[PDB]
């Protein structure tokens, strides 16, 4: 679409590989990202280091907006590569200008801003509100539906490790693995690995 | 500093909305209503809510003066309000169709610029939540909420630190705690003689 194609004859494009770090929390912002292609996690961390993954983004998504709109503003958060990205970026700057001229784009970026602000204050509500048990059942229906999730005969299929669904749902690996075996022994999933079949998806 | 710069952008949004007044303890956003209307808080103060299936409820945001609300479904039609806004005192909020909004933006995008800058920082604060959710235990989330609370520019100075005015039951819904282990932890928190409990947070 010509807006899209508008912008981004305004960006650079780099490459980066998985699992490179493309936003370091507590940096001062000053260029906006968008996916090109590929995926990223938003991540943040305890006093300990311990992560927790409060976002995946996918290509079409713009990055590091937060610090867009007012000066000196810090990175909120990390971004890192999980698959290998094309990412484009462009100045707050020359972005400001981009808007005057046609704020269209402001509405595309805005528009993912507000469905974020939903999402993430969902995952709240489920922190709040639900057991591991349904944080762990609700996470496995999310993953289901991302881009990358294939289609299966008894459902969808997803790649995941334990340790990743603990780092999303806040429970340790082990925790993970004990409900996973139950939501298997109640035929609601199937595990192969790093495979996972969620059923009815 | 003392004494208003006039704002030509906000004067212009303001005259191309109706202005209505609010109650304390009205409720002005129903969550899982069709969502065609923006809101603008000319005076007073908001609670921003979710409930579970059994009715406990989760305070995500207080909202103030200057704050727009209801902005949520603005850039995609058939949405619903995705949760609850309520007075916390006597409001004058100002509104507008999405319809006309959107032609609003067209003609001065700084009103998106502004109204995006505060779905930033709700962001940046809801996604801080997340993290005190899934990291810290009630002592932690309770000692983090004081020292948010006494950072808002409604806390007041006090000759120990800073004042808050906000009830058990409060902390209770922004934590996901009941009210009466709220009490028992500020009692606790009294006792290594970091607050009183209004509730004062010491500080120097
Ligand atoms: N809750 C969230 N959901 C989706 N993306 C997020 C969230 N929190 C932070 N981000 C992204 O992570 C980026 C970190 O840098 P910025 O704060 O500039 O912009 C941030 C957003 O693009
Ligand atoms: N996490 C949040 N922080 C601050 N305000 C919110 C949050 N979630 C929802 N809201 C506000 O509550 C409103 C509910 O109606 P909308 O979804 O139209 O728009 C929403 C926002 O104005
Ligand atoms: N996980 C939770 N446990 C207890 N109360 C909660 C939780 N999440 C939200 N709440 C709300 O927090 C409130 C604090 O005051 P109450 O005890 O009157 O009622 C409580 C609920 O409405």
């Amino acid at each position: 679409d010509p807006t899209l194609e508008w912008f981004l004859s305004h960006c650079h494009i780099h490459k980066y590989p998985s699992k490179s770090t493309l936003i370091h929390q507590g940096e001062k912002a000053e260029t906006l990202y968008y996916i090109v292609k590929g995926s990223v996690a938003v991540l943040i961390k305890d006093e300990e280091g311990k992560e927790m993954i409060l976002s995946y983004l996918n290509q079409g998504d713009f990055i590091g907006e937060l610090g867009l709109f007012e000066e000196g503003q810090e990175r909120s958060a990390w971004v890192r590569a999980k698959t290998a990205c094309e990412v484009a970026e462009i100045s707050y700057k020359k972005f400001r200008q981009l808007i005057q001229v046609n704020p269209d784009i402001l509405m595309r970026l805005s528009a993912q801003m507000a469905r974020r602000l939903q999402v993430t204050s969902e995952k709240v509500g489920n922190l709040a509100f639900l057991d591991a048990t349904g944080r762990i059942a609700q996470t496995l229906l999310n993953l289901a539906k991302q881009p990358d999730a294939m289609t299966h005969p008894d459902g969808m299929q997803i790649k995941i490790t334990r340790q990743e669904i603990g780092q999303i749902v806040g429970c340790s690996r082990e925790t993970v693995g004990r409900i996973l075996k139950m939501l298997e022994d109640q035929n609601l999933i199937s595990a192969h690995g790093k495979t996972i079949v969620v059923y009815g998806t």
